[PDB]
């Protein structure tokens, strides 16, 4: 019977949707995602900003963005080295915005940053001490993506 | 056409089920699962026993349980900190049982443990050195889940 | 209904196929896979060569094979301890071939290796320092699987 097979197929598809959802949960858990918190992942590869941005988006995430000290600390722990943050002032010099929209609020600028040094610096990296430095978007820094809570 | 379409979709589904099964195997492997051994994993987050139980159960797992000295060590090195074990004596004081049912067989209690200190201590935690301590279930310890061998 | 349901189910299947691809990409990413580079994974378990092969085949990969100094170091950094390479002279004594077929193109043999020492040595392990030594395929070494770029 055609309808019986179709009904079975529906059940099979729904069963797969739930198993996949579980696979995703377990992987996030195994990757250190904390309950009700965003999770950060890195392959430890250094690349220019646009490449990090393209990579994270492909994975359905975004370049990591610290919204407070806890998150900033978590990103630093994950990155282990200087990494790009999802913050830039490429649209209008001086006004840093999140790659996902909106003006930068919480910050952790290193002493004397941001300074748009020399020919210009429109991207931001969280350096080893967790402090921030605006740098050239063309420099290669560790790719770190964040995924929703 | 409908009979063929349906037949070909069922085949697609079977391939996808196998592919998902592969993803699960590769993930466990990457997370250090040893052949014929249970898979222990943690996100490194500390919480009350009731939560770890709910969390592990949501991932189709249970709170880690050392059935012998080998598994007890395996759990210790995964947790890195004091983690809840799937054992409590909430039913009969002194009679510790696994959350999955059954009487406690292997144990690695610390000197003077269990002591059911203060108002009571019905949960168990494997402390840093692998030794056990009975502790209040309302306290917050590392969440470590186990998955079948 | 029937054809509408069937059309929806094809859409459901394709959507699920994309989500799973996404899941695999994110896992490879978290597993340290760099762009355009093959990647290596290990559960850190020691086992005879035949088991490494079986395990990697089940994961749809192959035993790690270094094609150049770049990959040789990458394999060594993942294994951390001596691991089997997908290279053996089992078919014809003295003729080292890749498990995937073909004669060696790159080699980092430690001085005086390979020597088929004593009762015989047909497998190869990358020692902690990257050099190669032919050893017994019966010995238990770290399993490192290789996945395509
Ligand atoms: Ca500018
Ligand atoms: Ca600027
Ligand atoms: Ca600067
Ligand atoms: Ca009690
Ligand atoms: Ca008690
Ligand atoms: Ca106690
Ligand atoms: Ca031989
Ligand atoms: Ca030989
Ligand atoms: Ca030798
Ligand atoms: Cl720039
Ligand atoms: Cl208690
Ligand atoms: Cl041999």
């Amino acid at each position: 019977a055609i309808e019986v097979k179709l009904a079975n197929m529906e059940a099979e598809i729904n069963t797969l949707k739930s198993k996949l959802e579980l696979t995703n949960k377990l992987h996030a858990f195994s990757m250190g995602k904390k309950s009700g918190k965003k999770f950060f992942v890195t392959n430890h590869e250094r690349m220019p900003f646009s490449k990090v941005k393209a990579l994270c988006s492909e994975l359905r995430g975004t370049v990591a963005i610290p919204r407070n000290a806890e998150e900033n600390k978590a990103i630093q722990e994950v990155a282990k080295t200087s990494a790009f943050l999802g913050i830039t002032d490429e649209v209008t010099e001086g006004q840093f915005m999140y790659v996902t929209g909106g003006r930068l609020t919480y910050s952790n600028w290193k002493k004397d940053e941001p300074n748009d040094h020399g020919s210009g610096e429109d991207c931001v990296t969280i350096v080893d001490n967790g402090l921030w430095n605006d740098i050239s978007c063309q420099k290669k820094k560790t790719a770190v993506c964040e995924f929703p809570a």
